[PDB]
């Protein structure tokens, strides 16, 4: 099992307390080491979090919700998956990781099996948005890789709507 996903310029969304804040994960993980602290964790290092929520999809209903983020994480990786959207927005992910597809409806795909055509899935205005695959590729990366661990539904929703599943 692993613990750590996203490539560290993987931008997320989250509120502390009440007040919301965009930036990448890594920034993030700065941010609330410097506050909280690291602990010791798993084959990396975890930061706690306290009062930090994000929004969250519920695949079945598509209800968008918000919960809480209890810790963010990070070991290094060597190679990840890079899925670049026709926008040129790329996701850059270990290749285990699920990926919200629209296929035989929303479904949860491993990462290195997306292909090019395929759909990634984001909800923007509570609506479900497509974005088609362009092109998939391992990199060299090398690098500490993350995660920002939601308990209750295991995703956040980016600022760019992606739904992102937690690492596992």
């Amino acid at each position: 099992s692993q613990h750590m996903a996203f490539a560290r310029d993987t931008e997320v969304y989250y509120e502390n307390d009440t007040v919301p804040h965009m930036e990448s994960i890594e920034e993030m993980y700065s941010k609330y080491a410097s506050m909280n602290g690291e602990l010791p964790f798993d084959n990396g290092y975890a930061v706690p979090l306290d009062n930090v929520f994000v929004y969250t999809l519920d695949i079945a209903s598509g209800e968008i919700k918000k919960t809480r983020a209890s810790y963010i994480y990070r070991e290094k990786v060597e190679k990840l998956i890079e899925i670049k959207l026709s926008s040129g927005y790329s996701l850059k992910v270990t290749p285990s990781h699920p990926v919200l597809l629209f296929r035989d409806g929303l479904q949860w795909v491993p990462a290195a099996e997306v292909k090019p055509g395929d759909v990634v899935v984001g909800v923007r205005n509570g609506e479900l948005e497509f974005h088609e695959v362009s092109s998939v590729r391992i990199i060299d990366y090398n690098n500490w890789v993350y995660d920002l661990v939601i308990p209750e539904t295991h995703n956040f929703i980016a600022p760019n709507g992606l739904v992102l599943h937690n690492a596992q």
